[PDB]
């Protein structure tokens, strides 16, 4: 099994594509509760995930990935093993002491970035979203009321909203009108560069 | 608590909107495991759902919803109760002996249909998807290569792929070239008219 890091130019379109990784195998990483890095065991976080993305050659590869808690600092490319000793992934992204387990995970977004932009936001708990902005529901409700009569235009930007209780993807036209919204019913965090 | 069926002209833009229903309340229906219709108890199916949608005023309202198994024929508008006599929903959609429990559910898709169409397909287990078609993976891999060069045009159609092991949403241009792919890691069925 080979795992190549996109952060080091390892992207290969003819290989399986996951956030941060081009691989010769497609491992279902949802099935692991414990992982090992340099012979140290780390527990997978239950019911909270990490939204990770790589962006190569105008291709956006995003997905909610499992994550394990590790107080030690790990670097991009460190091999991740199961308890039997098989390498299942490489270290890609971290949020403080959370590290993404990159592979076939939960909800995913694959997008061609030609002519559009994509932006990621931490969704504050209880806030609503309209288009490219979040705020309190009362502020959002009226923003929606005034943007309603606008004739929708073509999508020009995607916005990914990652919250503790829900995740969402929205799209907007040039005027900021919300064209489409998808929700994922999972809680997660975004990587911290 | 009022539940109005979109099928009977019950859509109210100022009410909460769910597949087939406009309601004065917003019930989280993921929590119920048993419901009651006309004083008969029915079990909610575990780990499999129903993708349901209504389309009103150029608005698409789709969601993955819980379903309960019931051999009696039920009709749109039949009140659905919890085990404490509280009404929580109304019958909207059916798949053979599966009946949707509409409300706040799992993954959702909200879309302004202005200028675009949307289509739903039963994803055959083990089939792959590119753009507007499903087929065996090797055939799909070839279709992707043939469409690889074609210049990406405006999104004109959404396609909802509902399978036993995964659900997906794709967007395509006029040629059928794939713009976006979103995966929902849930199994589900589609209503049968
Ligand atoms: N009328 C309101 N009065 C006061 N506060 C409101 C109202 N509406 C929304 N908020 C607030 O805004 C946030 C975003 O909610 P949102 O639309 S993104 O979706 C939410 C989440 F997926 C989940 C709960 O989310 P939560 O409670 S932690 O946060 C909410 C809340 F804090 C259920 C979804 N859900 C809620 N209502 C509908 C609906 O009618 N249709 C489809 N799904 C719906
Ligand atoms: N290379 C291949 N060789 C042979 N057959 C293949 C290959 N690729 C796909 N198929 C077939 O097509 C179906 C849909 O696959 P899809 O693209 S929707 O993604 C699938 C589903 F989400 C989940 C279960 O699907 P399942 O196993 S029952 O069916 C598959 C399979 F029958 C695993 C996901 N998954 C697989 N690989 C990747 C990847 O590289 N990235 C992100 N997710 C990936």
């Amino acid at each position: 099994a080979m795992f190549y890091a996109h952060a080091f130019g390892g992207y290969d379109e003819n290989l399986h594509a996951f956030p941060g990784i081009s691989s010769t195998v497609a491992n279902d990483v949802r099935k692991y509760s414990v992982v090992s890095v340099y012979n140290k065991k780390y527990n997978i976080v239950k019911n909270k995930y990490m939204w990770c993305n790589s962006q190569v050659n105008k291709r956006y590869i995003g997905a909610l990935l499992p994550m394990f808690e590790c107080n030690e600092y790990l670097q991009i490319g460190d091999p991740i093993h199961d308890l039997e000793g098989n390498q299942i992934s490489i270290v890609t992204y971290r949020h403080k002491n959370y590290y993404a387990l990159s592979g076939i995970g939960y909800e995913s977004l694959d997008l061609c970035l030609e002519g559009v932009g994509i932006h990621h936001h931490v969704l504050e708990t209880g806030n609503a979203v309209y288009g490219k902005v979040q705020h309190e529901y009362s502020t959002i409700k009226e923003k929606a009321k005034e943007m309603n009569a606008l004739k929708p235009g073509p999508i020009i930007d995607y916005h990914v909203w990652i919250g503790d209780c829900v995740c969402q993807v929205t799209t907007v036209d040039v005027h900021g009108k919300e064209i489409m919204r998808m929700r994922f019913k999972r809680g997660a965090v975004l990587p911290i560069p």
